[PDB]
């Protein structure tokens, strides 16, 4: 609702998703939930079968996980938290919809679990708009669903080195090794959705559903099935004395 | 008559065409016909490679025979799955070095011909569009056709040329890397002879006991539940959207 | 030694050089002084990156030592596959950041230490070629190393490239993704620095599970079946026909030289 714009266009059967919480869209509790909320509606309205995620203001598509949710907080909002993470990573990739994300901002690690999740990436041509899992720059790592969503996106060896090195790709790099599909200039991200999307949309919808699921899940499955272990592997992590600490910077 | 077996002078390699007009479609004759003819193959020790190839320019096959699918009987149904499943996986685990000299368009079917082989050799002709497009009617690729083509192109690619049903033309059908190689049309048949030298020239026992390391884990995938396989083929084809969209097109 | 190590602990980096020769073959001999100069530069906290590279440009390594393959006792057999086994176990898994400089031919054994490595740089010679060549020798890549080479190039390029036994030149091996970059000769040893100074940058202990994250499967996989694995090489080279191709080549070899 507040953090999330939809415009609809019932007629085309497409709606774009706009992400607004200021100053970097980072993902609040608020925000994955209205996030869910709003991918499960245009799910269960039958008159939308495509949706396209983006930034309401370009320069940063999301600047991920936020440390508000994180710092100094009980471990109930903790474990409802990763719980939120996973959920928002679990429900978009594996959504009947589908999503492309207009990617017109930099996206690094908590922008790639929304923009690996979808089907077709675009990138807009803007040298600061980079994007990648990035953790270990922060001294920490990817969570294991979302390195299997990134080699599942660029393969074994580029996920290694992406991972590895944390990087976030500039926009030839990105399309080189294949995180994003396309690269336009800046003005034409929007364009370049909504060609996608109309591609998309047409083929036969149960075909393509069944097809996605066939191909997402064995990934995901991966996560169903150890998702109570995930949260306190998490909430275990960052409950630290120490991890709170240097949370503080 | 419906697969030509041609060895070449001197043996080692044979050429085998297809000729079930007009588009080499997969009928259960055929299908059966190419076990066979592979068999044989195998089994004599003169020969360690085939380049498979359409004996007429044009298509190299339009796949599974909608007739076979269309209008028939639940028996029928399975005969067929289980006869379309035993070409992949005798294609697959083959011990011959195979390759296709892709000399015509090669959707769905022809396209798992394809990815079978060791070695693809496409004909640069812009109507030679490769691909599993199976979304295009409504109906999707088994599980270890989508294997067989992750296998190929990897994760990402197969996500999308499955989810779109695509038909790659040439440029792009190397690109993503369906194909290894693309020639213009009139040299696809020489490259091919060309290309299956180097896989010759392998110590015999070797490769085949590489191939079979890269590729049983995938085989045995469908080995273990090929009945259920064949059941999920009936249920699905059966569905009345499904037969409407076949006997439409046909 | 046959391996040479020269250290820069205030960079934090040390260069492993092979001095094995005349090709650096991995003799039992020089595959546990691997393994131990390894551990001990882990060891080392001043150290969180090594340069694999060898003293003397032309072949980086010529891989397994076939003499200790041929005409050999079982028990002879199953020792060396054990310490095989181990150089690929820790160099794999490695917390070190690992750059191979790769200086020369790099055939199925040394291309098995080029790809347990973080990143790959190729001098560009036309003769320092690389690849897992086992079917040219009538043998194959154990299970392991064509995981590690699947890890790196991708299901379709292994199959052809294992199969074929290609040793791939350097154009062909950086189209295939078999090494990182290809570089001239004379800029293979500062384009190593260069890379591995980016590695030596990310918090190191981030870094290390992030690799174990990636890697820890394909190891479990020989961890879980090691001394099966032995079993199964002894049995295979010891096939007469598998002797006989391994003479043949050594053969092969001698002749193309003397
Ligand atoms: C089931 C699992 C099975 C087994 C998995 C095995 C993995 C493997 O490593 S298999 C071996 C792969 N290695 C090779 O193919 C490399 C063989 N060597 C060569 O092609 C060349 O020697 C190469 C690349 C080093 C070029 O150097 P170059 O100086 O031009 O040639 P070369 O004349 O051979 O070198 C000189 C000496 O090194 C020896 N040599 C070279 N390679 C080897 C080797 N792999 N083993 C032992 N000796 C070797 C030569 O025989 C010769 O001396 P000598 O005959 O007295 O032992």
């Amino acid at each position: 609702s507040q953090r999330v714009l939809v415009e609809p266009d019932a007629g085309a059967g497409v709606a774009v998703m706009k992400f607004k919480n200021p100053p970097v869209n980072s993902l609040s509790l608020e925000f994955l939930t209205e996030l869910v909320i709003s991918l499960e509606k245009l799910e269960n309205d039958k008159s939308f079968r495509g949706v396209i995620l983006t930034s309401d203001r370009p320069g940063v598509f999301s600047a991920g996980l936020d440390l508000t949710e994180m710092c100094g907080r009980s471990p109930a909002h903790y474990a409802g938290y990763w719980k939120a993470v996973q959920e928002l990573w679990l429900r978009l990739y594996q959504s009947n919809l589908v999503l492309v994300s207009a990617i017109n901002g930099a996206c690094p690690a908590g922008g790639c679990l929304v923009a690996l999740t979808c089907d077709y990436r675009i990138l807009a041509d803007n040298p600061r708009y980079c994007i990648g899992l990035n953790e270990t720059q922060l001294g920490i790592i990817a969570p294991f669903w979302l390195k299997d969503t990134l080699e599942n996106t660029i393969g074994h060896r580029a996920a290694e080195r992406a991972l590895q090195l944390g990087l976030l790709f500039p926009p030839a790099e990105a399309l080189q090794v294949g995180i994003v599909d396309q690269v336009v200039p800046e003005e034409q991200v929007q364009s370049t959705a909504l060609s996608a999307i109309a591609q998309w949309m047409a083929i036969p919808d149960h075909a393509r559903q069944l097809t996605k699921a066939m191909m997402r899940k064995a990934t995901a499955s991966r996560l169903v099935t150890q998702r109570d272990a995930d949260v306190q592997n998490f909430v275990s992590f960052i409950s630290k004395d120490s991890i709170q600490k240097s949370l503080q910077m």
